[PDB]
């Protein structure tokens, strides 16, 4: 029938509470990008693994004190020094060398003065130490930045390149994490053409998949691009089908309103004995919105069935597709990031929440930035916000520049 | 020698004066994302294409005004109607499809009450039309969203998902763009194992390598391996040739220092014959920084040696070399977003601006998001932010937690 208008935060909270976590797999590291953690990540050695010089200079007898000493040879990076430094005597030190048996500080070479060097002048003799060295002084004692044995990276951790590196550096080099989901693409509708074709009578050139593909792919998860369905039940069936094998989630557009040739519902429910959970949402734009599931087995498919007018499906797809697809990837809280920002322009509110595409720019030294909702340099830009409006009341009819309102964050600000 | 102190401002703006633009190339439009149109894109057909209905309903003459009418058909997307609407006939139409000859407005299902169907059931035969029709209402006409000939995207336009949608829509699915960079990373020291090895005496894990690949990759630039080089000058020189051959672009990290086995900018000056434009950077961390350029032909490589420490490095490259490639890449304005946010906690400023990678978190409503230096919550999220300090004066030597910031966006919010 006519599905009841679901609210928006049910709506949303509906999509987080019935989407599955997919499976974890053993990945490389450096495939680590973007991915969550299924495991704690333990070190198995120190960092340093040796006492490390800070600086460049002399590794030096704190208990010498200053004054004249003869440099015994050089400890390198890279390399275990053989021997020992006694009283009278330092060595050389370069930035993360080994410190020396026998020493126990360190002395910059800004507090040094040379005295002697060889004839050829390639190798230092005798150093004079101007300053009195505090005991452990410019050294990283065995383990000070990580200790064999402690946890460096919990499981749930989102990786960035930094947790990358970090892997890299206590050798860790596969990982479970979870797994990223397959998302397939699909257009419906008689009208549609591919976009390589000329215009023929009665026809428009399909966009959304592209859009909708792009926007996926922008996140980095895999996606199938299942063409353009027609009108037609038995084609729909078929084509679900095909999503739901190859692929973890299946989006969707048009035909998901009231009309004569909108066939995608009863397909959702009658043949492929999907669950709808909502099939219209208050809101503007994306009123015939849809979200079911599908369990196989003991598996759990998502299907999206989005509206077919361009800017609805490129809205929709941003609310509720993309925090569902971070859900199943393993990121814990999967909310989209919201920020306040100033209405560029007045605006009228509708009785629906609205959304709207937006750019988010800061002005030199103003807190907020300012929305505004898509000067010529402007067009170089493309969207990285989504306005969200409240809806109307007696009270608040409009909205007026300058006036501080959410905008969800979709691109790389 | 000992280079000078370049100040932050001024090593920034050279590297933005001093890096080439990359020139062009043809792409399908599937692969746009993130590139920016070296060609204003244009419309060669109509959208839509023929006058289209906004709703479910009649094609009607506005002239009949309301009564009870003779449905002579369909019009169903993606034909070209063949029958004419009389005067006391209607038509149906659907979302999309185009409206028949001689009707002039659509009427919405909703204003209208149906008289007669088929027996069965399937076809609809009269309706009574509720209301007066507005001229043209509920009607997209030809040209409404898109002229032929129209300007759709300008050069400069750096390229989202809703601009690839756009060229699927006007059907230019090949277009001018600038080429990405190549970017190759190498590290240096002969302390350095590959992150797949197990610690041998007086060795550590090559961090670096993976953290600088990796913060490339995120951007979306193609990364070239040039692994771990040793702190010898002609091995130096092989590697830099390689890159120099390979690459757009070359990321060292270590051996910037004045240190004895500190061979870069000898071999850079001397050896390689680049161009150093600066050798040291008035920055904390990241003092030993280096940026060189090196014309070969009528081709500009660019050389960024940065420093060591790991921490330094990510900071570098962050602050340096992603605003450096995304001017190669051809983005007009090429600065990174920096917005303000409150510290969370108390600082001590250093002569030095000093930079430090945070996580930026909004809380409820509060309007400036709050930045945290890096709960165990906390850990689940990598840096999204770089702070950036202000050098102290004899006025103001420490900042307080609330205090407002500036903060460079270096990921996904
Ligand atoms: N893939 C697409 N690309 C461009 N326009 C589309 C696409 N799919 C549908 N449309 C257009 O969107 C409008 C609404 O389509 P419709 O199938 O009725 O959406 P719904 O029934 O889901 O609300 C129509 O003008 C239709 O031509
Ligand atoms: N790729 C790397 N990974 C991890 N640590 C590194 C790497 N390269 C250098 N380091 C460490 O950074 C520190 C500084 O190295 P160094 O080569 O002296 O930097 P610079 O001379 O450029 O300031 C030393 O402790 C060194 O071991
Ligand atoms: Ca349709
Ligand atoms: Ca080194
Ligand atoms: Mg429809
Ligand atoms: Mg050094
Ligand atoms: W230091
Ligand atoms: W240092
Ligand atoms: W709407
Ligand atoms: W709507
Ligand atoms: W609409
Ligand atoms: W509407
Ligand atoms: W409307
Ligand atoms: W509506
Ligand atoms: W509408
Ligand atoms: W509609
Ligand atoms: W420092
Ligand atoms: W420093
Ligand atoms: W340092
Ligand atoms: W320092
Ligand atoms: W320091
Ligand atoms: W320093």
């Amino acid at each position: 029938s006519p599905f009841p208008l679901t609210s928006m935060d049910k709506a949303f909270i509906t999509v987080l509470e019935m989407t599955p976590v997919l499976g974890t797999e053993i990945i490389n590291y450096r495939d680590g990008m973007g991915r969550v953690l299924a495991q704690d990540v333990y070190a198995k050695d120190n960092l340093p693994p040796f006492p490390a010089s800070v600086k460049d200079g002399y590794a030096v007898r704190a208990a010498d004190g200053p004054g004249d000493r003869f440099i015994i040879g050089e400890s390198q990076a890279g390399e275990q020094p053989t021997q020992t430094v006694m009283p009278g005597q330092v060595m050389r030190v370069t930035t993360g060398a080994p410190i020396p048996c026998g020493a126990d500080a360190v002395v910059q070479v800004e507090d040094t003065e040379l005295i002697r060097e060889s004839d050829d002048g390639t190798e230092e003799l005798e150093v004079r130490i101007l300053v009195q060295a505090r005991p452990g002084q410019d050294i990283r004692p065995i383990g000070h930045d990580i200790k064999r044995g402690e946890c460096v990276l919990a499981k749930g951790t989102h990786m960035g390149p930094s947790e990358i590196g970090l892997l890299a550096t206590v050798g860790v080099t596969e990982v479970e994490v979870n797994k990223f989901p397959v998302v397939a693409v699909m257009s419906t509708g008689n009208e549609l053409l591919n976009p390589e074709d000329d215009l023929l009578p009665g026809k428009i050139r399909d966009s959304n998949r592209s859009t909708l593909l792009a926007t996926i792919q922008e996140h980095g998860y895999p996606t199938i691009n299942l063409g353009i369905v027609g009108d037609n039940p038995d084609d729909l069936l078929n084509a679900l089908n095909e999503g739901i094998s190859r692929a973890d989630v299946i989006i969707t557009s048009g035909g998901v309103s009231m009309g004569e040739k909108d066939y995608l519902k009863q397909v959702l429910d009658i043949d492929l004995h999907a669950q709808i959970h909502f099939g219209r949402v208050f809101m503007k734009p994306g009123l015939p919105t849809t979200f079911a599931t599908l369990d196989i087995d003991g598996v759990r498919k998502i299907i999206f069935a989005l509206p077919g007018n361009p800017v609805s499906a490129v809205v929709t797809c941003n609310l509720f597709v993309v925090p569902a697809l971070r859900k199943m990837q393993g990121i814990l809280d999967p909310r989209p990031t919201i920020i306040k920002a100033r209405l560029s322009c007045d605006v009228k509110l509708d009785p629906r929440p609205e959304y709207h595409r937006c750019i988010l720019t800061w002005h030199h030294q103003e807190p907020l930035p300012w929305a505004q909702s898509t000067s010529r340099l402007m067009s170089m830009r493309s969207a990285n916000g989504l306005l969200m409006l409240p809806p109307k009341t007696e009270q608040y009819v409009e909205l007026h520049k300058g006036e501080v309102v959410d905008v969800m964050v979709i691109g790389r600000l």
